[PDB]
């Protein structure tokens, strides 16, 4: 089996009305939000949704899909069920042209970026591949982080197929990276200290707050205690604790402050703490900051931003 293109295989593709203004995949897909996609064939990008392999392309006003199914049923197109898990994993329901708009209406330095960078969304990640994948994230590059979440995926997670040269794995659930062989593992696939936190918080989840009805329960609650609630976990700090609500459970206003939105800060925003060094309160600070600009989804113009400075630094 190998991976498709919308010419190799036209009837194994069904059709998403999304104009490029919407959704740009060569913006967001290798953006830092998901470590999972790969450009396989020039402009069609393939990865893990939901335990199936899905390659995606997009034309001017469509965005094209398959899906590769690891039964022994012939191939077809996405079901309409299918499509929908596509529609809402790039929120599609959320209209960009108009943040864009109020984005670029209260902040100039945003609309010289969003000329060039259209298309940038915010993806709805399962929360337990957001967490994990984000715990590996601590004081680390892209490059090493989706290498990282590779290994782990390939060690702990089902096999589900294999196209070309590539074997696809869904991501480990929580009994899996609770297993007493996990940490050391890790370690060996160079995780170091990230090894722990991921078997630490797999168990802790299951364990102390009730398994996946928990990040369900933080989807429903406000960002305050969603917030709260992970910063219990070993390895979720206040910046890896945003990610997981602006990425994957509905907190549109979390803006996750690190080195990288201290870069952009300083350079574009000419911006100074009000210790002038990264700390908790001036972490908070800028984070305030960014919300009071761009306002009640300020981490999706943090996204564009984040963006733009991960292409135009390779
Ligand atoms: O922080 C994130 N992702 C993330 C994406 C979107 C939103 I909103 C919030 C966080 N992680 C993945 C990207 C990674 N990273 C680099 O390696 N270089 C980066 C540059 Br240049 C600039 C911004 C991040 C960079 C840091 C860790």
């Amino acid at each position: 089996m190998g991976h498709r293109t919308l010419a190799s295989t036209p009837a194994l593709w069904a059709s998403i009305p999304c104009p490029r203004s919407e959704l740009r995949l060569d913006l967001v897909l290798p953006s830092g939000q998901s470590f999972r996609w790969r450009e396989q064939s020039p402009a069609h990008w393939s990865g893990v949704l939901a335990d199936q392999v899905w390659t995606l392309t997009q034309t001017e006003e469509q965005l094209h899909c398959t899906v590769y199914r690891g039964d022994k049923s012939q191939a077809s197109r996405p079901t309409p069920d299918e499509l929908e898990a596509v529609r809402k994993y790039f929120q599609l329901d959320v209209t960009l042209a108009q943040l864009y708009h109020h984005w670029g209406s209260v902040d100039s330095h945003f609309q010289e970026v969003a000329q060039k960078f259209q298309g940038v969304r915010l993806l709805r990640q399962d929360p337990i591949e957001c967490l994990f994948s984000f715990i590996c994230s601590s004081n680390n590059n892209i490059a090493r982080i989706t290498g990282m979440v590779e290994r782990l995926c390939q060690a702990f997670g089902p096999r589900l197929i294999q196209l070309d040269d590539v074997t696809y794995h869904g991501f480990p659930s929580l009994q899996a990276l609770a297993g007493p062989e996990v940490e050391a593992h890790l370690r060996k696939l160079g995780l170091g200290y990230r090894a722990r936190y991921v078997s630490a918080s797999a168990r802790a989840i299951l364990e102390e707050q009730g398994g996946l009805a928990w990040l369900q329960q933080l989807r429903e609650s406000s960002y305050e205690e969603a917030h709260k609630a992970l910063c219990i976990l070993p390895g979720v700090g206040t910046k890896v604790a945003d990610c997981i609500c602006l990425m994957a459970l509905d907190k549109p206003q979390a803006v996750p402050v690190d080195v990288h939105m201290w870069h952009i800060a300083q350079r574009d925003y000419s911006w100074h703490p009000t210790a002038k060094g990264p700390s908790p309160q001036t972490n908070k600070e800028l984070g305030n900051f960014f919300r009071s600009l761009w306002g009640p989804y300020a981490g999706w113009a943090q996204a564009v931003l984040f963006s733009a400075d991960l292409r135009q630094s390779r």
